[PDB]
């Protein structure tokens, strides 16, 4: 099958906000559900994806040279749902003439560059139904009978990133799959020299143009992003003096041990979801080291080894080209001085220390997943009376007042539901299976008519 | 699609001798070629497989506990030809409800027990076209016009392993895929206590019945089979005294390094085949350590570690429970004595040493691949005049005198062609791709009519 | 030098309670301080060690086959203080004729069996100054002038483990290095079938005598001890049905990552000690995963793999020979029934489940380090007024009222000071350096006279 | 003890030619034999070492960034002889304040930079007895009674590398420990752009000065040196186009498997030496993959991975920045052209291909160990009549006619005796033990007088 485009003016069955991996997994699952080769029961649903980037890209600001996936390739966008799918990583390799060559690597962990290209190869097959350069700015409730008190569609308004014009599309069902936004410490001032990890590859080279210059560059944080940037900077700027600032005492290893890791299994979502709010909070805390503020062991070991080599060359740590400053917090940033370097004031992170002069501060402090709140502000009144937070059901559809919203209309959330669905929610871990679940939840009636 | 059985009395399009992995890969490729889901161009060919075992089994005498595949699961019976195939290892796992669980192991190397079950799961889907308990004993030339000098079919005669009756099936094309036979040193006498590695799991427990008894058991050889048996015996018979006898100075590691390993790539068969006899002989020798008389490093290290632990317990090697005797050869076996133990006489393997008294000698000396010669003795006269060896073309069809044999008739060899096709010939390495190549070579005309 | 014995009746310079690794490291450091070859400045101090075991043994109840050290051999009993010492692991190997052979293993982690033998080899060299089979039962204050209010020696009373007779030795200085006692859940009743991990190898075989019998054996806990026992039982009793009961959701991996692991460095003791009580408590919690309720990754992976193999054989987890039951707690133990099996009642560990019938319950719930409290009850009054807990100084000497105790008398604690000295206190990590520090603290005046 | 210098004019007991690791191990063993702390039996022997380098350096032309030892640190210059020695790698680390830090790396394989510094630290302690900048040019026989026919000393003549003046020293005993000389293919012409691997770090940067320039650089060979240079060039010159030319089909992995590796054990020298010439030749061939024309697996895998990444970026191998050209041999080098690039003509190495234009050719073709022949030309007549090759005894002393040479005079060879003493001869493997053996062989009489 081949998904054809729907004219902008027609009522859509589904409109998806964002075309990152989460939305792409839904597109793939729909294709597969409509394929007679895979689904024996298999008109076309009217679907559109809106993506603010001008083309498909996966965390392009963090495509650090040599960076690797932290998940088995088997957990791609189709395999766990159907290994026979044309959208598996192995079939992508076969199509590229690279399958035997990848096999000879004996690794489950492709370069992030390669995995992005896999997803790009998948994404390109849906170009007819994806509108790029469209930033969704609001979702507005709609009534086919404006005199009634029942909402039965939604209008999704997006802004063209190049022209700035506003387009509207109407749909019975909306999916919001917009990932996360850069989290910045509230104490830090705004400055072109202060840059979030998410914009590392895309904006730092424009600030620090000469790769041979002895720049002083600090990195704030101790998670995977902070470690990757710290390590890369030492290769990208060979004569630089880099400094890793962390409030913890040390970089800590990610837990990928097999029993613990079973929390990422697709079948575990049912189990997690059915737990109480207290139990879910308890569970997420207990398993935090699988995902948050943690670094892959291999990378920790490499950075440690690099530090040891500095010790061999010079026993005085204060003279090392690259340094780590643990149990520190930034208390003041001077950035109005005549020189191109900022002055960073540090204290102990325990409940006055040194001063650093730097050309740039990379801030690897993670992400927030609350941007859907702003997009859904105008539909908040459709929630049950007195409810001031969106409550996703197991099938990811948000709860709305049944007396206010028709059964045929709804809004689903994707990627922002860790609190209710578990640690796998924001990752690639369950995307293949979740895509299949989403297609059933959204298009079930049509698929049942064929079944 | 589903391959239906052909009545014994009808002329077959293809008859395959053996239903091990090589024949199974052909069955799978044919299924896939006939599947409209995978091949858009896709009556049924008349096909039968004859297998001497009573059911599908893969080296059952060597299904040693804990034994592992020495090849990536990606090199299964379909993936390298088509990752979308229902016969991939990953789809097998999915069907069994085990895919996520295998993923969590982070290994490319399943237990041999698991891989056999994968192949058994594949094999069971062809039960309608496989006759088990049928040992093929001869291939006889046939002439549709007996007064002419042109052969245009073959009669394949098989012996029922239970009843002993002789059945005949006629076919235009024959494939011989019968693997290897046990290679035994010519100096060794016949004795129930002298057993080839291929019969280890199936016959040794019948000889040495009490698992707690202090048996003396020797193992001859230094390849993967010898190492696996040596290591297993120490677990199976905890109180036994085992001795590894080898003519080499040491167990040597298998070469699985990535550049060298590319010799096993499916596309390399073309390159190898087109080389001269001298070059091919040279090439096979240079790369011998990838496959022959070699042990997986991990297993060498485990055995070595076990030996070290014996040293900790006792510094006198002569007192060790389990011993390795390198650079030795057996010169005499006494096995007519009144006691249940044989007397093995050893000398240096260099161009008189000790004596061992043992309850059993496991002989792990490898395999010969010449059994097709006996089966094809009655068709030898169809080869070009003066040719006293079978010459497989690139497509595995043996050369026959075109003035004696019709273009529609032929015999293909599988698994015994290392001399012409390379080190991957006897392994699982190229089976998926080779199956596809075989289906084209044998059924091409029919498939072209559909294409 | 060679430490000669002191007659029981003479006033000792030092008496050490316990001859485990901590006391042995002090003996070694004293030898080394007195050796002219190592210390250029170098009468004999009057010293005695009292050990309740009949000979040197290191956690003999947990010398599980195949069990390994969780610390580099470089952190032996001398190397970190002086690599030239005759008491290094490498010199032990050299003396045994095993150095080259160990080198060829390429491991930093010897078998626990080997490391015990290293320590036994060290211990045997101090046989003249160690009294075995002597259980210290009390430390009594002594006054050379009984009419005065100043304590200037201590009497250490011990009970002969064979004869039961009481011996007394007088000393100016005492070291208490008695390790830990078995920690048992308070809810469990006393029963010969309920056995702590510390008595696994020494007492379980006496209870379950027939190694081939299909016993049901449970294990309580999820730390290294629980994992080792769980794994071993499956080898020791091949036909048994084992069950691992844990309150956590999963076995979690030990953190041995290099930055975090620096907390075990000898120089870090100064840093840890100088922190506030609050900071120390915070620090110990943050780094808990380096030592407590954690399993070596390799062992987790092996157990996981064994579980997967059960899945291959049978997809129904309830039928598996060996099982893990996570998030469970024991609420009732029935052990008065006519059968030889106890009935264990389980519930969820979250704030009624199944029932198990077992022949034995192995309880791997860790250790307490409070036994010094009982031994020092009669000297408690020498602490500063109102102080109801022993307060070790940096040099491990407990604080006593200077107006009550002479400067030449004192009591040191070893191995029970994690709260004040850090996570390395109970381990082998800092023993070499700590031994040297202890010798200076205790014998400094004599050593200064030579210096 | 401290070895004092001998005036140039005095008769020496020993003169050693070369102060690389082999001579340094002798110096260390002598120190240790004379140390009362280690040898209880312990005037000073008159000794001098002559070294052509201006200071101690270990293969400085191949101190490639990130390069690692291929041998356990335990096989340092003392440990296998005496772990108590002050000259062990661990004691070096302790002295540098780095022991705990190295321990935390969990590696047996220090950087070559670190190991050189270890050896430099050892070497500096013998500065009084080492004359640097002295290139030995000949050994001349000497007779204390010139009218007699008996040689009883040797004169060693050396050339000052700075002034060019000739100095002579007289000695009863000589050791030649001069390592190897650069082996170059005889077909290659002399050119500043054609450089042996041994001069990579020291001379290539002087030829290719701009690290950012898009140079074309070829590497000839497929051993460890060729792989290290190939890999490093890609980092040193990021915009370069590198090409690895090899006559073999692939880089092959070094055999470091534990049983095979036992050939490097010090005790194995006795066993190897006592074999016949035929057996020794056979043995060296069988074990070639442990040392010659082989690459460490880890490095092969890294290079392979780098090649795969090029494939991801571009499926056309001809466009890759860095390429490997297997089964090739150089037949013509054009190097008289007006451009700065040479033209290299390649053919198949099998019994016309492409053309490469390159700025430099690195030639990693190994070493010869025959330079002692030139130095000993004037003493050849002292060998038994008709003997045209030097024959080292087990103790490394060359055979001389007893009627021509006094028992108190002799010449020993070190590092060039693989044919007679085995594969460990040229390596660090047996240096500690061999040093001890050499001290006994040379100074035994003096040491026996003390014993
Ligand atoms: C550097 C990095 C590496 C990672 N690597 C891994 C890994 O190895 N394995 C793993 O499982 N997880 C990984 N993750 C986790 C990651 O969250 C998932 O891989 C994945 O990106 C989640 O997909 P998503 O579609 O939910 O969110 P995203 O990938 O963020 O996609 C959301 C999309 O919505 C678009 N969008 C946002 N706002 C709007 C708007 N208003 N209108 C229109 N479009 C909009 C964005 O442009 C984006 O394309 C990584 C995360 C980071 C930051
Ligand atoms: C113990 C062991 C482990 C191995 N593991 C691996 C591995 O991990 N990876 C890998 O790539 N290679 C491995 N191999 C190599 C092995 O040769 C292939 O895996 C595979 O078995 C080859 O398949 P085949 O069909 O050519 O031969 P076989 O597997 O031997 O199958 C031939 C079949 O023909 C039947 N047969 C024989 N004679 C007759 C007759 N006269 N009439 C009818 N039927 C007959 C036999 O019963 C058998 O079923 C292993 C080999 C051994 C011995
Ligand atoms: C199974 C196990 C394995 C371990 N493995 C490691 C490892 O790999 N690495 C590591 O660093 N740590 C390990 N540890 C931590 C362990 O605590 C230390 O290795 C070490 O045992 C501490 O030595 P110690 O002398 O302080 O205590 P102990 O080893 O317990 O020694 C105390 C001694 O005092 C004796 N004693 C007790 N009471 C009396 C009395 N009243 N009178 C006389 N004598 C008495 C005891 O018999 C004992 O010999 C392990 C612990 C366990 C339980
Ligand atoms: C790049 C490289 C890396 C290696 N790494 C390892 C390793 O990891 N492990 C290992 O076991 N082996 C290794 N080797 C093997 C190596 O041969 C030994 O490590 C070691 O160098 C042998 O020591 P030697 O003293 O015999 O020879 P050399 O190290 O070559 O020392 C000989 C010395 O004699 C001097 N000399 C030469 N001619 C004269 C003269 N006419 N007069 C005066 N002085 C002279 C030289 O300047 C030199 O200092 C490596 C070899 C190379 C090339
Ligand atoms: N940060 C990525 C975590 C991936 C997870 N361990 C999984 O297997 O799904
Ligand atoms: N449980 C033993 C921990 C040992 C510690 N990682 C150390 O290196 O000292
Ligand atoms: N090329 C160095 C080889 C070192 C050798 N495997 C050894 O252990 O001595």
């Amino acid at each position: 099958p081949r998904l054809r485009s729907t004219p902008q003016d027609e009522l859509h069955d589904l409109l998806c906000v964002g075309f990152g991996p989460a939305s792409l997994a839904i597109a793939i699952a729909l294709h597969d559900a409509l394929d007679p080769r895979l689904n024996k029961s298999a008109a076309q649903p009217k679907i559109c994806f809106l993506e603010r980037q001008k083309q498909f890209a996966w965390h392009s600001g963090m495509l650090v040279p040599g960076s690797k996936m932290q998940i088995s390739f088997i957990k791609d966008l189709a395999t766990l749902r159907d290994p026979r799918s044309s959208f598996t990583f192995l079939n992508y390799l076969h199509q590229k003439g690279r399958l035997i060559h990848f096999t000879n690597l004996s690794t489950f962990l492709p370069a992030r560059l390669e995995f992005e290209d896999y997803m790009r190869w998948c994404a390109q097959q849906f170009s007819d139904v994806v509108a790029y350069g469209e930033e969704v700015v609001e979702v507005i409730p709609g009534k086919s009978d404006p005199s009634s008190s029942v909402v039965d569609f939604f209008t999704v308004r997006s802004r063209n990133v190049e022209t700035g014009e506003i387009s509207a599309r109407r749909t019975r069902k909306v999916v919001i799959a917009i990932g996360g936004t850069a989290k910045m410490p509230s104490g830090l001032p705004q400055d072109p020299r202060i840059i979030h990890s998410s914009k590392y590859c895309t904006t730092l080279p424009a600030l620090l143009k000469d790769k041979s210059k002895p720049y002083n560059i600090a990195v704030l944080g101790s998670g995977q992003s902070a470690a990757e940037i710290f390590h890369d900077l030492q290769k990208r700027y060979p004569n630089s003096r880099t400094t890793l600032i962390m409030r913890d005492s040390a970089m800590r290893p990610s837990d990928d041990s097999p029993f613990v890791n079973e929390i990422f299994n697709p079948e575990r979502v049912d189990k997690f979801y059915s737990q109480s709010a207290a139990e879910r909070q308890r569970s997420l805390l207990a398993d935090k080291a699988t995902n948050y503020s943690v670094v892959r062991l291999e990378l920790i070991e490499e950075i440690y080894n690099d530090m040891y080599l500095q010790r061999v060359k010079n026993p005085d740590e204060t003279q090392w080209q690259h340094r780590i400053l643990p149990e520190r917090k930034i208390t003041r940033v001077e950035h109005h001085g005549p020189q191109s370097r900022m002055r960073i004031h540090l204290k102990s992170s325990k409940p006055v220390k040194e001063t650093l002069e730097v050309d740039a501060l990379m801030v690897a402090t993670g992400y927030n997943r609350n941007a859907h709140e702003r997009l859904l502000s105008k539909v908040q009144h459709l929630r049950p009376t007195g409810q001031d937070q969106w409550k996703p059901h197991r099938d990811y559809r948000v709860e709305m007042d049944p007396s206010k919203v028709s059964s045929e209309a709804g809004i689903w959330l994707q990627g922002c539901n860790e609190r209710t669905h578990g640690l796998s929610d924001s990752l690639l871990s369950v995307l293949a299976v979740r895509g299949g679940e989403m297609v059933q939840s959204i298009f079930g009636e049509q698929l049942e008519r064929a079944a």
